[PDB]
């Protein structure tokens, strides 16, 4: 019955492929915890020149469109630099907490969600850069996944979906 092996293995493959996320405050989340239509997975780093750039960005398609949610993922973190071989000198220290809030405080929003990864978020997504998106559906389909995309680009994958 290849239908049915068919289904029963969908069914492993879309379980190992799920991912959670573990919130700035220590609360651990799914997709299913996220109110959007579309989820905005933004990797990034509180001391990321091009980030406030992009912070600039996800405001506005915030504000213009009610159905995506933004995830603020800072990796900088000791667990991630020390996966990377990023613990260097010639880096910066990982980002604390209060210097991620202050950076969101600053230039991003109030109703995005705040997550800190120890690199297995990195790893999970292939992330290429400490300013890179993933773009997804409530089917985990991916829209878009690359470093710095820009409005036009963003606005593309929002409106094809």
């Amino acid at each position: 019955n290849a239908p049915r092996a068919a289904g029963h293995s969908e069914e492993v493959l879309e379980r190992e492929a799920s991912f959670s996320l573990t919130t700035i405050d220590g609360e651990v989340i799914s997709l299913n915890n996220v109110g959007g239509d579309v989820v905005i997975l933004w990797f990034m780093a509180a001391w990321c020149p091009s980030c406030v750039y992009m912070a600039d960005l996800l405001d506005r398609l915030t504000e213009k469109y009610r159905e995506i949610s933004v995830i603020a993922i800072d990796f900088w973190t000791a667990e991630a630099l020390k996966a990377l071989g990023l613990n260097k000198p010639g880096y910066p220290p990982p980002d604390t907490p209060e210097m991620f809030r202050k950076f969101i405080a600053n230039y991003g929003d109030p109703s995005w969600i705040m997550v800190m990864d120890d690199g297995s978020l990195v790893e999970k997504f292939n992330v290429r850069s400490i300013d890179y998106i993933v773009i997804m559906d409530k089917s985990s389909n991916v829209l878009y996944a690359g470093t710095t995309p820009s409005l036009g680009e963003l606005e593309s994958v929002i409106k094809s979906v």
